[PDB]
């Protein structure tokens, strides 16, 4: 409903089913969600991993050109500006098909790209055959009165990746994902710990349905710093809208830890 | 009951209330538990943090001598040998009161000390006033057909510490603890993730009652690699006896992670 008293940030997560290799369809779905989110007074929309082309790594590598990626990117920056909402998307990277990774980018409500990130932790042999892993830590930036960061999918399952964001000041970590196979331990067990162990909030936006030979779990969720869900979806398409309201990060002996991994 | 078909390791956890500064009492409680565990066919007993002197950091520093610590240590090695059970205990370290830490040690059923470890992550200002932090990673060793490791209390709440054990081959991480204040997120949220994110089993043995001005939570638990409790206690004294039956550790990009903490 109405924006509450103690909240100045309202976010939205898109959970839907993409059509493999049909960016016009999938980007129309993101535009629809962006509009709906903005109508409900959200200031940012998070969407799932590789949504624009579908989660089809091998087919992205074989069939999607750099010019097609750029065309999608341009449309998404357009959606952010035209729907007046910050937008996090995930696309192949901008290089050629043999040299690019899986990315996440944040555009503000004016359409400016504020931050870009390449997935460090690729999942499985298909991703590793289709994409180059990222080599840079997660970005952290001020937006909306807080420090936001980006990670993609499998990345959040490594405590190191979330710690790398929180070490740089992250408060709100936004994670496009694509999680299939009834993997309940990721949102059920790992995400709450990532939140608690860093004192942060995490938003996790999944696909949810038949798509590319998989059946995605849905279960999109926003987890706060106590490890509790602030909002969660089930298995069907939906738009989750959430108002956001030990000192592990100081106590950790990082100079020793770094030598022990 | 009877040792089951698919299990060759049965462990026990002691959960009890210690009396501050009364090692004879507290070590008699460990001897009792060791006997009971051995009668029930356990091969190893895990006991809680600082149990022999009570969880009273400031008073340990002010009043407990190195010779008193050594006397306790000697009795514990005696209990392991005389009750014919491997034993994990936690005592002040062996140096003088201004130079020692909080330790965990594993003795085998012959009373041989197989491994010793000094707590790296001290909790709060009282611990930090009474003890020196450890500087060495967790030990890992073969016992009973598996690779065992040690950590103490607060250590397990850092993913880095559990990763350091699993990186060295740990399969079973044994954690004396002292957790008070109805801190449900530690066993409820963090321990299951430590298990899942490494593929390991963890045993967590707490105090449980009035002791040293705190009321300890109990909730001793053994968590398996799916994050599920294999056995758990409530808030009262007890002896938990448990039969033990993505490739994160390979996939992690440790050479990058180490630069990002």
């Amino acid at each position: 409903g109405l924006v509450p008293r103690g909240s100045h940030m309202r976010i939205a997560l898109m959970q839907h089913t993409a059509r493999p290799l049909d960016p016009q369809h999938n980007l129309d779905l993101i535009d629809d969600a962006a509009a709906r989110a903005s109508e409900q007074g959200a200031q940012l929309l998070l969407t799932p991993e590789l949504f624009g082309f579908g989660y089809v790594p091998s087919q992205i590598c074989a069939q999607v050109s750099a010019e097609q990626v750029d065309a999608a990117r341009s449309r998404l920056r357009g959606i952010a500006r035209d729907r007046g909402i910050a937008l996090v998307w995930s696309l192949p990277g901008p290089e050629g098909p043999e040299q690019r990774g899986i990315t996440a980018e944040l555009a503000d409500e004016h359409g400016e790209v504020l931050a870009s990130y390449q997935k460090v932790q690729l999942y499985g042999p298909e991703e590793k055959a289709a994409f180059v892993p990222g080599e840079q830590p997660p970005p952290v930036l001020s937006w909306g009165g807080r420090q936001l960061s980006l990670l993609v999918a499998y990345d959040v399952e490594f405590p190191e990746m979330v710690r790398a964001a929180a070490a740089r000041g992250a408060q709100l970590v936004l994670v496009p994902t694509a999680l299939a196979g009834d993997e309940t331990s990721v949102p059920g067990i790992l995400l709450p710990a990532r939140a608690v162990e860093n004192g942060i909030t995490l938003a996790y936006a999944n696909h949810c349905g038949p798509e590319g030979g998989l059946v995605f779990d849905g279960g999109s969720v926003v987890v706060g710093p106590a490890g509790q869900p602030l909002g969660e979806l089930g298995v069907e398409p939906g738009l989750l809208v959430v108002d956001l309201p030990a000192d592990y990060l100081q106590d950790r002996r990082a100079e020793l830890h770094r030598n022990w991994l």
